[PDB]
Order: C-alpha cells, then sequence, then structure tokens
C-alpha cells in the first residue's frame, strides 16, 4: 500500500470520525474545498511533542483563520482517546479544550494513503500537508519523531502559495509577506535580479 | 521505479559529478559521513526560484558549516550547464562563484531514488532532505515549484536533531537554540509540561 | 492476512509493549510458558464494556494465579493510552490501578494473527483465548462488540482443561470442581453413564 | 478451504438432512429466521462428551423456546448414525430420545464453512455459534475435546444479546438479567461509572 | 484430488484405525504383504446393503483364509459407531460379532485415494479391491449403491489371480477352479482350441 | 488425459467403427438409449482370454436381450482386424460369426475416456461397464490381463440394477431373482433382518 | 507430441516387439547400425495397398541384403495380428510367409517419433525413411492412403546415398548406378556441366 | 516456427515474387487450383544438383501438362539471382532459358511453413510436394543435400493420385498406368488378391 | 523502452517545448508534414561538438529552405539551458542568435523513441535523422560523441532522396546532382552500367 | 531477435563463408582486430545501386588500406551467388574480379544481430559499420534502400575516429584532415571558439 500523495495532484480524499468541540462528527477532506488546509499528522496522544504541535496550532489558530485557511490533526488513535486526551489538563501534557478537529484513524487508511505510517510503530510520523483551496496538494514537510514542526514556517508556505496563486509571480527562498517576489520568464526575471 | 527516501532509514545512496569550486568532481553520499548534510534539489539551471534558494544557502553557509553541516544543492541539468550557470553574473539571474557543490542528475537515477523525480515534467520539484551525521534521514520538504525553501527553517530543524541526538529530550514545536525541550517519559514529562503551565 | 490461531496447536506467538505496574515493559507469549495463560483482546480503551471485563478480571487474578494460571489483556491502543486509562479513576470510566498486563497492538499484527481484528473497525473485538502450560490454544470465546465476557465461565474452562490434562477423564457439560468425569474408552465411559441413569 | 463464519455478518448459510421426531428431514439455516439459533457442532456420536452436551441443551430446551430460542446440533456423522444414537439408551451412552434436531455434515461443507473440521481428525471439535433472529452471527465458543460447553453460559449470551438488541445498551463483564447496563456513549457512560464506584 | 487406484501397479497406501474384535487397533496395507487382500468399501453403518455384505463376507471368511487371503472391510464412518454397529443384535441391522476388521476413514483420504469417494454424499460407493501378496492391484469392482456385490465372484477372482501368479497360463470366461486354461502363446493356445 | 467414467454419472459418449455381421456400420453409444448396455472392452483380438470372454457373451447374448439388454465388445484393433478374427475358426483361436458389435478404438479416446487404456501396453486391459437404459453409469468392473470376466455375474448385476430400478428396494450380497430384498428405511429394514 | 525424424541426423531411437520368422523378437534401431536400413510404415494389416508393399519389399529383400541394407516394416496393428496375417494366404490378402520384420507400434510412440502418425484415424500413412549405416536419417517419403511405394525408386536412392557416401560426388536427377555424377565445386563443377551440354 | 504441410490437409498457403518467362511476377499456390501441382524447393542458385532436377523437370514439362499437372521450383535466393542463374549457359552450369517458375523465399516463410527449412545452413534441404486440384497435400518426397529426385518417380505418383481420385481403386507397390489395382473393401479386394495367386 | 526509429517507415512522433526566434514553442513532428526534415539530436549544450553542428546547419540553413527541407536540433537540455546557451557568445562557445528550431527533451522520451538515449550518461549521442514529405524515415546516421557530423554529406543525402522520389531512378555511390542514375529494372539497368564500361 | 549493435560498445562479433580472391574462405569479425574495418552490408547481387557500392569502395581500397583500414560488404545471398556475380562483367552489373571480401549471411543472423534485416523483404537495407582497430563500433550509418553510400563520407568519418583516437581533441561539424579541432574542456574549449 504506497502513498498516494503526490504534489501537485488533488490531495488524497479522506474522512472518518473526528473530535469536534468535544463531539464525535464525521469529516471529510472535501468539507474543505474553497479554503487552504494544513492537514497535519501526529504520532500519539499522551506523549510529548506530539501536545505541543496541537496546541501550538490551536492557541494560533486565528492567523490560518484570517487568512482563509483551516487546520487539522489526525493520529492513529481512537476518537474516545482523542476525547480523554482533550479533558487532560495542559499542566499533565493533556491539549485542554481545542478548536482544531483531532481526526482519528483506527483503520490506518488515511495514515498509509498519505505515505506517514510507520509499518514498524504502528504509528504515523510528524507529516504536515498543506492543501490548497482547490484541493491540490502543495506541500509535504515530514519530521522524524523527536522534532517538532513549526507554525511560522507553515504559516509563511501557506501565505506563499496563496501569493503565487493569486499573482503568479514566484517566491524566493525565505519569502515572506512584503518580500519580493519574481516574473518567471527569460526576460522578466531581471527585474529582480538585476537590483 | 519507487522512492528510497524513507525518515529513520539511511538516506538512499548516490554518487555522481558536480561542480565543485568551478570544477568536475566524483561526489558521493558516503563523502559526508561524520557530518549532518543538508541535500536538496532544485528543477532547473537558468530559472527563478532556484536561483535564490542556491544563493540563500550558499551565502549563509557559515552557519551550517560551523554546526559541523555541509549543504549539496542537486538537479538534472548536466555539469556543463551548472558550469555555464556558475559563470553567469547574479544580476542576470546566474549564480556567481559559489561553495555549494552541484551535483548533476543526467540520468535522472537520484531524483527518482529521492522520489523527488517529475514524470510530466523531467525535472524535480524542489526537495529539500537533512541527513545526519550517520547517514540517516531525519527530514523531508516538499515544495511544489512556485515556493521558495528556508534558510532559517532549515538551520532550526538542524539545530533540533543535533540537540536530541546529543540530549535525549524532545523539540517542542517551534523550538529554536535556548527552548524548552521535554523529557520522553510519562513521569518525565510532567517536568516540561507542568513548568509552560 | 489469515488467523493463526488454531485449537490443539502451538498459540501464535506474540510479542509487545505492554504496561505493567504502572511501567512499559516488553512482553513476550514465551513468559508464560510453564503456566496457563488467559490472553484476551477487548476492542478500544476509554469505551464502555472493556473497562468492566478488565476490572471484573483484574479483582479476580488471585482466583487464577492460585491455579498456575495469568492473565493478558489487549488492545490496539498504543502504551501511553492505556497508562493514562489505568491513571483515570475507575468513576470516570478508568482502570484505576491493575495488576494485569495491558499489552499494546498498535501494528494489528498481533490481532490479526489471533484473528480477531476488525478490518473496518479498526480494532478487535471481544476475544479470549485459553492457553496452556505447553504453549497450546485450548478455547476460543469471541463475543460482538456489545455483550461482555465471564470470568466464571472462564475459570470453569481453565479448571476443566487443568482437569483433563491431569486425570485424562474428560468433563461432561457443565462440569465444575466436583461434577462426575467420563472415562474416555467405550467400556470405562459406563461407569459414567450408567450411574447418572 | 477456509472458514465463512464471521461476527457481524450473516451467519453462512447451510441446508442438509436432520433427524427430527425420529425422522429423517432436511433442515435449512433460514428455517430459523425470526428466532435466535444456538447452532453447535460435536465431535462424533457414540463418544463421551457430546452425548452430555445434546441432552443438556435438550433436557432444558423449554429455557431456550421460552426466549424465542431454538437449538440445533451437528456433527460429520450421517443421520442413520445420528438415529441409532438416539434409540441408544442414555444408561449406555445413547442419547434416548430427543427433541432437538440433529443436523448430519458427512461431506463436511458445513464444518468447514463455520471453520470446526479438524482436518487431521476427520471431525469437528466443540464448536458453538449463537445467532440472532436476523441472521447474523453474535458469538463463537470453540472447545477443545476433553472439555464440554456450558448450557448456563450459552443462556447467559443469548439473554444478553436479546437484551442488547432491544435496549441498544451494553453489557458488562458477568450480565446476568436484572444486572446493570452501560449507555455506549462517553456522556451517559457516566451513569453506570459513578453508581457502580 | 484424483484416484490413485491402478490397476497392476501397487495399492495405493493406507493405514487407519479398525476395530480389530472389538477393539482399537491401526490397521496399515502394509501389514497384508504377503497374503492376497480382499479390500473393500461400504457406504455407510446402520444402514440396508452395507451389513448383509460385511456378513456374507464375515461368515465365509474361512473360504478366504484357507487362500491365504484376509478380508478388510471400510467406511467413512468413526471407529466408535464401527463398534456400536458391531455390538447391535443382526436382528436389527447390526453385524453382531464381525472378524473383518472394520477400518475407519473418518478423512477420506483413504477413499479419495481408492477412488470410490461420492462428493456429493460425503460417503464411498460400492468399491472392492482385490490386492496381491506383492501388494500389486489386480482387480477393481465398483457397484452404486442399491446393488449389493457378491462373494461367490470375489471368490472367483482370487482363485483366478493366484491360479495364474503360479502356472502362468490365463483362465478363460467363466473360469472356476478345475476349469481349462490357456497357454499365452501363438501356437500353446491350440490344446484349449481345438478341445471345443 | 483422465477418466470420464463415474458411477451415477451418464457414461462417458463414444462413436466408432463396428463390424455388425461381416459389416463395417457406425455404432454410438446414444443409439443405446433405451436399452441396458453391457459395454466391455478387451485388450487384443488374436489373443487368448479375449475370445473366450467374447464367446460367452454371444453364445448367451439371448439371456440378455430378453431382459431389454444390448452386449457390446471393444479393442483398440481396427475394424479390419476385427473382420478378419470374425472370419477366423474358433478352432483357431477365432470367433466364427458372433452378434455382438466390436467396436473399434484405433486412437485410443474411448479407451481413455472410460479409463482402461494401459499407456504401457497400447491396449485396454478387461474392462466392463453396465450402462443403464437412461444412459447412466451403474457398475464398473476391471480385471487385469491374465484372468477373464463372468457373464453369470454380469447377468446378475444387471437383473439387480433393474429391480432396484422399479421397485425402489434394494439387493443384499449374493442377490439373484427371487431373493430377499431390503425397503432402504430405517423402520422398513427390519422385516428383511428379523427373518434371519 | 512432435515429430523427431529429421534429414541429417540421428534417426529416432526406436524399439518393440516384432514378427521375426515366426516369433515375437524384441527389436531396436540400433540392432542395424552398420547396414543401410529401410524403415517404413504402413496403416493396417489386413487391408489394400498395405500386404502389396511389405510384400514386394519382402520378395526383392536380396536386392537390398546384397547392398547392405535391410528392411523392416512397421504399423500401429499388434503382434498377435502381424502373424494371424502372416498366416493369411496372399490369395486371401495375407502376406504369407515373410522374411522382413513387422514392427508392432501400439502405443503410437514409434510413429509419433517419426511424426508418420494420423491422430484422426488411429494409424500411420505410407512413410518411408531411409536411415544410414551410421544411424543418419538420409530421405522421408511420405504417401496419402491410396497410393503405394516404389520398391525400384527405393533402391534408386539407397544406391545413391551409398555412393555419395563413398566417393563424395553427388547425384543428379535421375541417377542410376553408371550414371553421371558431379563434383561439388564451383570449378570441378564444370567438368559435369561442359560434358553434358 | 513449425511445419503445416500435412499430408491429407490443406497445402499451407504461399506467395511471392517468381520468375516467369523471364520476367518477375507475384505468385499464389491458389493460382493452381483446379490443377495438380508438384511444388519443390531446392537449396541454391549457382550449385550442383539443383540445376539438374530444375532442369530435368523443365525439359520433361509437357509430361505434366497433358495430365493437368504444373511444376513450380522454390528457393531461399531472391528473384533477381534465379534471373541471373537462368541467363547463365548450362555449359556454365546455369538453366539457360526455361517454362518452370522459380519462385523466391527471401524471407524463409515459405520453406518454414513446408518444414523444408535448414536453419543452420540458411537455406532448404530437397523436398518434393505434390498437391491436387482441391489445394489437398498428397505427398511429401524430403531427399538429403547431396542426391537428386526422379522426374519418374513423380510422374508415377502423380498418376496413381489422380488415378485413385477418378476410380476409388487403391494403387499397389509400384503401381504405373495399365498396372492391376485393389477394390478397398473386404469382399472386392479378393478380386485382386486372387488373381496375381 | 525500444527505438521505433524504422527506416522505410512513418518516424516516430514527438512533440515538445523548443527555443525558436528566442522564444518558447510548441513543435511537433506533424508540423513539418509537406517537406523533407532533417531531424538531428545532439549530446548537451555547452560542449564541444555539438555548438559547430548546430552552427555549422544553421550557417547553412537556406541550401536546406531551398530544396524545400526543414532542420530541427534537439537534445536533453532544458529550453531555459537552450536560450542560455543562445544568448552566448559564439566566442565562448555559445551559439548566438540561430533559425533552427532548439527542441527540448527532458523527459527523454523523443531521444528513447529514436534509439539515441545513452542510459549510462544521461544524453543522447550525435543522431541524425533524414524524414522525407510524407513524413516517412529515410536515412539514419549515428555518431560516436568525438566526431562531428558533415552539412554536406547530409545536403547529398536529402538531393539523393528527393531526386529518387521524382524519378523512380536509383542512386548509385556518391552520386551528387547531375550524376549518372539506374533504372531498378534487371533489363532497364544495362543502359547505367553498359555506359559507364 | 534484437539488434546488438550499440555505438561505443563492442561490434557484434561475426563468422560465415566469403569469397576472397575468387576462393571460399571461413572470415571473422576477430580477424580484423587491430585495425580499422569498414564492415557494410548491401541489399542483393545482381541488383543496382548495390554493385556500385562494392565497386566504389574496392576501386578506392588503397585509400583505407594507406591508413590500416579494412573493408568488408555483406549481403543474404549465398558465396555462391556472389562468386557468380564477381564473375559477370562490370558492363551488365557484375562486379568483375573485386579486392574486397564479399561475406554470406544466409542464416540472416550477421544481419539480425546488427539491426539491417529487413523482415519483409528477406534481406538487408544500406547499412555500414565503422569498427575501430579494438573492436568498438563507433558510427552507423543506414539508407534506405534507393540510395547509395559515400565512400568519401566513409573515409572522413574513419579519419576522424582515427585522430580523436590518438590526440584526444575532438572533430567539429564538417572536419577534414587539416582542420580545427577542439580541446573537450569548459577553458580549454576556448582555444578553438574565441579565434
Amino acid at each position: 500500500h504506497l502513498s498516494k500523495a503526490k504534489i501537485s495532484k488533488p490531495a488524497p480524499y479522506w474522512e472518518g470520525t473526528a473530535v469536534i468541540d468535544g463531539e464525535f462528527k464525521e469529516l471529510k477532506l472535501t468539507d474543505y474545498r474553497g479554503k487552504y488546509l494544513v492537514f497535519f499528522f501526529y504520532p500519539l496522544d499522551f506523549t510529548f511533542v506530539c501536545p505541543t504541535e496541537i496546541i501550538a496550532f490551536g492557541d494560533r489558530l486565528e492567523e490560518f483563520r484570517s487568512i482563509n485557511t483551516e487546520v487539522v490533526a489526525c493520529s492513529v488513535d481512537s476518537q474516545f482517546t482523542h476525547l480523554a486526551w482533550i479533558n487532560t489538563p495542559r499542566r499533565q501534557g493533556g491539549l485542554g479544550p481545542i478548536r482544531i478537529p483531532l481526526l482519528s484513524d483506527l483503520t490506518h487508511q488515511i495514515s498509509k494513503d498519505y505515505g506517514v505510517y510507520l509499518e514498524d510503530s504502528g504509528h504515523t510520523l510528524r507529516g504536515l500537508f498543506i492543501i490548497d483551496d482547490k484541493g491540490i496538494l502543495r506541500q509535504i514537510t515530514l519530521n522524524d519523531l523527536p522534532v517538532g514542526r513549526s507554525v511560522d514556517e507553515t504559516l509563511r508556505l501557506v501565505q506563499a502559495f496563496q501569493y503565487t496563486d493569486k499573482h503568479g509571480e514566484v517566491c524566493p527562498a525565505g519569502w515572506k509577506p512584503g518580500s519580493e517576489t519574481i516574473i518567471p520568464d527569460p526576460a522578466g526575471k531581471l527585474k529582480y535580479f538585476d537590483k
């Protein structure tokens, strides 16, 4: 069972049970059409780096929502475990209440489709996916277990993709809103380089 | 031909011709054992985001070298096109001199091994790989063509992996040097979680 | 991936991480050779019938050890969730402290091997296995999700199997310690059948 | 040839000649639509544990019939042997008259479909199946040869499935009619978990 | 899974549990090396034609032992049913004591090997095999269910195969002991034919 | 290429050239629908046991026709050799006139279909098949080369299968016409068994 | 099963029972090493063209023997039929006594090896093979059923092969002993082509 | 690529370029339907036995046409070589002018189809085929390289086959026009066999 | 992936991006129907023999255009490297402007279809193909890396094919315009052969 | 059966009967080791363009031999036909006496190995192969039937290959003896281009 997640192709469809606002809801990748989606996997509820990533994104949710972007998290844990984890205080490595959905992937189908499943561990690695508003996969970020991701970098990439989507210029190494872009032409490119 | 790049497994072996100091040289992945390696692919010489990335990493090379970390760039272009591109003025979208080896992957064997090859286009997408000193692959970052990568993010990641290798505590979201880390134990973890709250 | 659990054959080998007295230990089926083992799967941590079954056995564990018999429970949940569930008070549907190992089957290998994995639910059903001191599988009890198992019936079966192992009499329907047994040959059997009629 | 018996799926269709009320009739799994059915295999006519199990269920048939539940027994023996066994006095290890059908499975098709056939022995083990009124398989109980089953556990199980069928609450470990049940919901579950602790 | 019973080749090996004088014994085809063996399958214990055949053979078993020939019957029934059948009075379609072993073929392995197993019925047809002292299969008789075999015919055939084994002549149609044989030579055959 | 002869299934179809009253005729198995058919193979024209069997059956052919039963013999020999064999005096191992058709199986198709062909020898063994009026194969008798079959036994078996076909009872071991049959019921079987 | 008979290659080995001098003997292709052999198949004993061909070769056997050449005839008929045919008077279409072996091919192995077997008919066609003293196949002649072969053509062919064997010149169309031959060489060929034109 | 030439079946279809009266014409086997055809292969243009065979037939062609029979010769040589060979004087081993089509089989398809191609020589052996007016193959004559064929024998066979086609008598060994024939049935045959004895 | 280029069959179809007049354009083989096409591959931009060939054909383009003949060059380099190479001064081993389309074969699909791809090197060898106005492939010229091709030879070939298309006489070795040609007939050919000697 | 003839690999081995100096001789590709070999196929003896190519090379044989180069010709015709053709006067499209060997390839194995065989015609196309002294295939020239090859071009290519073999410079489009070569270096190349 190989990864179906290929950049510049539709992101692999998924659906399953998620904990949303303390309740079980059916959630589908297509529920997010028309918005950008940061879709990210994390290894395991009641672990270490994992809660910090969920909380980091959750507490900065408006920086995504103010740019038409949603955030969904997923692990192979069941929805009952997700809820228990939510009802655990941050002070003991719980999430506490949380505004981002927690998708459950007990069958591992979603993790396999995204190519983030670890056959030897029975869970996911640190895999984040940026999916545009048309449902096209744009960016893949995969981290080995011990190192957490970055909300700032994720943010920069969403903003870059939204900008190239809109203007049809391209973003140089390190681009942040306000930085110089490049006209992708053998001639038009000289505006950027010459100066 | 399937991707051989798997995180927490040895980075797929490669070897090819690269332009190093304006000279053709045989370069292999194993030349970098003992150091962390930032190995990254870019689509095409004489294009747009690509030179900016090479230059970004190039100009800030000491920040990697001082953390025992090398950088190698690669594309499907020949060593001859690479050299021409090096000998092209930065103001004309060239690179000017550069201390970063430019690997050539004309046969596409390396790109395919790293899963970055674009069958419909005949070149790679923007794929960066962080390999440690033991040659294990630790991080994969894959960008669609129009968006460039970040040197800062890459540095942070290298430092993060280097920290966790040394200490065995794990790095929280957003970790930078000087940040709080976590003891990966159900009791030990409370030192981090009780503190922050 | 088909079931390897067959009555009168060696029980399918298993190994993995379990929570034993609050800690993560590696646990092998072969650690129980010499003893009878009641090895049972339950669907999901933090659910409903499951904690009642785990507790029902745990609280009656002495009744099993005093007859050279151990109990192990397993679900597809991680070791970390098992521990959170143990550190959850019974009033909230947690297990509280518990003397039965909670084995973790995150990869589903073990559940598949025992034929109890529900492919489209992503967890197991209520499967219990009685394994003798020689590692041979003697009894399989499979329950649909909504109906819990019985410690009493499990005890009776362990007693019966230990008995038939020792004596080479066979145990009639409903046998409990103390009841009549049959000598399993065409002549001897009459001592049983003639008695009760 | 692989087992077709899966819990929560339609029980594998069967049909065959059975001894009923002293006569050979054709019987079908579908003849039991609408009622719960306890369908069970025993190894061999004219053996030891087998007659005790048949007689146990048969002498207590009303405890099943008065809960809309029938009982069918099956072995690989022919219908003619079934009848000869019926015509053998209980004192000699026979069955005497019996009110439950004895299904015949000479071809082994049925046993193989239920996964109870023992390829080395040429007969089944002690396999019992509880099948609901809607034809769905709910519980599988399998015993190695020396240990007989329990009519009382079977009763408790039938009672339990009927209960959950009707009330959509779930039955804890050891449930007997009149025992506490659980609302299968992370909220309504506490109703049970505060009461009992 | 197909028949391995081939005339003039070794009879397919078998082993199984048999009832021998009300006892459970392991029986092997190779236990019979050195003697001829009538080896026959019958459909079902506690039926109709089957017991008559078993008895017909048992009552006359002596005629076979005094020509160095054993007899063994087999069905798909268990040894337990076999024994119960023996412990049933003849007047009730039982066998009463019987000196022929009753072999049990619960797995059907043996029936399938001898090509006598009926897939649709789960038991054998009426198949009988004559096996010489060297273990070579010499004769095959298969009857549909309704019709019983004949001990006399079976005796005649054993006598026949034993004759040709020794004298190196051949037995014409109808041959009983004392009947005229034929020398299997284009010339020698004339003694037989000029007679008639 | 394996046998298609299965008791209680339709006998495998055959057609071939046969000598019928010194003439070459096309014969089909389906020509016999409506009558019982003894259909038997013998090894080789101009040999020893083969002619005795053919004659034994031909001389007594009447006993078969007066119970609606035909007989047909077959070997791998050509029709020409068949005819020459008929035109050889009995005193020389010939058949002289014969009323049984002699079917020719030069291709071996028919023998292979009836599972009677010997790969090492290039001819059949002594295989005989009883086929009812409905075309269903009821009996199979196979003898190794040296030993001739029996017309009497063959008659008994035909009589047997015709009886059970009509009366719906079954024939015990040794059954000749006029012998006691059995009603195939767990109760009805007692008339037969209480007698003895 | 495919024909193994190829010109200029060893004739396919055969062996079988033959009628020789009124008796059954085993005969082998290798028994003819050292001599030329005319090996020929005919359809059927007691037919029409067949006896004429056997009798033709047999009555003229010395014309072959006095040139170190034997003759063997074969059909799919048994040895017993062969003998009965020998014992049939020529006037009745029999062979009468014969001095050439009649090989028997009941299994059809030999005919099939020589490629002469007719699958639709169950016998061979009129196939004749000339095999040299060294065992090599030199000439193949095959006739449909209605037309007999020629003893004289066969003689001419044997004579011709013997000649070329010995002198290493080649035999033109129609060669009979005493006729012009040709030196097989672009130079020495003219010796023949100037003479004859 | 196996031989398709079988006696009593349609002769394998062929077509190709031939030299006919000095010109290149396309020629099909089917152009001879209605007539008998002697179709023969010879090894190589400008060799030895080959021109003698071609000439032997050519010079006697009337003897074949006056019996509704054509002759065609074929080799693996090109049409251009055939023509050069025809325009070569007989004294030099050429054919001189010739009324028999020389068919060309450069691709070897035809030779392979007739089973006469020598895989390791790259040309055919001396294979002659008699095909009737219905396109059925009646006679195959295959000669090793060094020995030429016989026009006389070929004529006798054509006469014999035409005869048996017309009359339904069969032709004994050695038959020529005028000789005795056999009526092919067990009674009629005696008129032949009794006569000559 | 096998070569599809077969002389006297339609040239394998291609289509890709090419630099035409300093601008990226979609070019297909079918754009050249109605004209003869000289389609040729060269190894690598920014190398040695390669620019000399492109320039040679480039500078002498009118000699082709006047004979209804186009020239397209191709390599595995991207259109971006092509354009850079065009914009490189001829004295620095560049091309300067050029009226010959430079096709790009990054995916290698075109090279492989034409059998010119070097698997071990990741580029083509020097392969030139002459395709006529009906799109049929007429000539293939393949050079090892170190030796350049010839414009004169190519022109001669085009003219040769154009002449024979018009006239149907064939071109002798060394034929140039104004040379003697041959009528491809065994008699007609003598006009050429008798004249020259 | 696919072509084994690949540039810069050993030329496919061949052996067979050839007409040499009016006689039949066994000839092998290896008999030519240590010399360059122009090995060329032609369609058919007694045809049209074919004799002109054979004669063209034969009458200019010394221009090859004076540079350590041999020439062999091959068709699918037999050796007997080759000889007949040789013994045909040039005036009637024969070869007359000839100093280059005529290889026969009746089995088509050699033509197939060289990928010049025409499955539909049962003969070869106009295929010429330049094989170096080490036995390595260097150049392939294939012509459709109606157009003959060039001795001058063949000559130029032999000379070019011999020159690059010797000096390790490379030959530009159109190179003839005496013309400028190029040093195959990103820097050394400028000697040629700059001037």
